[PDB]
């Protein structure tokens, strides 16, 4: 009856049997850092694929990364971005929220339902993961998608709310899933001890692509700093023709919980960016953006970035923003105050620093050395040429795109 035991009935059939479905399962990265401390270990003193290995014993018939659901969201979010920047230079507003955290998204809803039209329209990682699986994988596989089961392990004690949302669904049937069931960290933990199963004892397993082909999780070698970072990243390079660093936000004065970085933005010689700058020059008291230009002519535009981590410290940014006194134009707000790593769903430590060293260990240090850009993916590159047309398209707003309810759902 809980999302556990239907996830775990679902395990329990035989695999040659008449009614066993094809039960998947996606992972998130804050999943793997902490599952360890379920053990009593530290952060990160079991591998990745060790975990693997653990849920492909558990009977899962495909095991995911849920970076390759983030890959998309940074596809669609870095666009969107672009997108509204690019509507406003030429005379959806900004400032644009994120939209992955689904506390901020029921604060949204419930209490600021004036502000739904700034929020990024984009489903969240896992969410556009287990749509892409119930299609694309599904049609791959020559699967019907009602055989499909789809669970995610996350460290979030609200994302089974977010896959409830009951559009999240295939062709209209609100009992067909695109995500099933989400576990935590924590309910993980124990179904593996319930089992006998000790992560940390387990040789390296293997990660599926959810393409169907191929080796690996279907994401590259390193890192992008995460799916604000790396869509801020994907507008940036397109518009500048110049990479963006790894950033390093700042802590505001004054304000509890946020923190913030300016990024100036010159455009690419040539490009249309440069023509809309020259030839062209609600309740949030937008200011019509931030800009700079030299004796030359050669202006550009100052992106203003904003995280609030905790809904209490969002409450107040909102409230300066709406007042005009705190100015962004791209704005993440999370409901933990320690971000993921330190999700509901974790595992409870005496350690006053565990999300600093959940933080730490999330990527190893080779892989944290090097900078990945979701479009140069393969696999991503493959979904986006041969189904989903492209990003902001008809067929990745239908399956990757979602709406909001004023009042909640
Ligand atoms: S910040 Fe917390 S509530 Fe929001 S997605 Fe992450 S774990 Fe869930
Ligand atoms: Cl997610
Ligand atoms: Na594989």
């Amino acid at each position: 009856l809980s999302h556990v035991q239907q996830a775990l009935a679902e395990l329990a059939k035989p695999k040659d049997d008449p009614t066993r479905k094809h039960v998947c399962v996606q992972v998130a990265p804050a999943v793997r850092v902490a599952i360890a401390e379920t053990l009593g270990l530290a952060p990160g003193a079991t591998t990745p694929k060790q975990l693997a290995e653990g849920l492909r014993r558990l009977g899962f018939d495909e095991v995911f990364d849920t970076l390759f659901g983030a890959d998309l969201t940074i596809m669609e979010a870095g666009s969107e971005l672009l997108h509204r920047l690019t509507e406003h230079l030429e005379a959806e507003p900004l400032p644009m929220f994120t939209s992955c955290c689904p506390g901020w998204i029921a604060m949204l809803e419930k209490s600021y339902p004036d502000l739904i039209p700034y929020v990024s329209s984009c489903k969240s990682p896992q969410m556009m993961l287990a749509a892409m699986v119930k299609s694309y994988l599904a049609e791959k596989k020559g699967i019907a998608p009602k055989d499909m089961v789809m669970v995610s392990i996350m460290p979030c004690t609200r994302k089974q709310s977010e896959a409830d949302r009951d559009w999240f669904c295939v062709d209209a049937d609100p009992t067909l899933r695109q995500l099933d069931h989400v576990i935590t960290t924590v309910e993980l933990g124990n179904i593996f001890k319930e089992r006998g199963i000790n992560l940390a004892e387990l040789p390296e397993g293997e990660w599926d692509n959810p393409m169907g082909v191929g080796s690996g999780a279907g994401v590259l070698f390193g890192t992008t700093g995460g799916v604000m970072e790396a869509a801020l990243r994907t507008a940036y390079e397109l518009f500048t023709g110049t990479p963006l660093p790894r950033l390093s936000l700042s802590e505001v004065r004054g304000m509890d919980g946020i923190k913030e970085t300016n990024i100036t933005m010159v455009p690419a010689p040539g490009s249309k960016f440069e023509e809309l700058l020259k030839h062209r020059a609600g309740p949030l008291a937008w200011d019509g953006g931030a800009g700079f230009t030299s004796e030359d002519g050669r202006g550009g535009i100052t992106l203003r970035v904003a995280v609030a981590n905790g809904l209490g410290n969002a409450k107040k940014l909102i409230t300066k923003m709406q007042a005009g006194e705190a100015k962004y134009d791209f704005v993440e707000i999370m409901a933990c105050p320690a971000g993921c790593v330190g999700g509901g769903g974790q595992p409870r430590s005496t350690d006053k620093a565990i999300t600093q060293k959940r933080q730490a260990a999330l990527y190893n240090l080779d892989e944290k050395s090097t900078l990945r850009r979701s479009h140069e993916n393969p696999s991503i590159r493959e979904l986006y040429d041969t189904y989903l047309g492209e990003p902001l398209g008809h067929k990745a707003h239908e399956l990757l795109h979602t709406h909001y309810v004023a009042g909640g759902v």
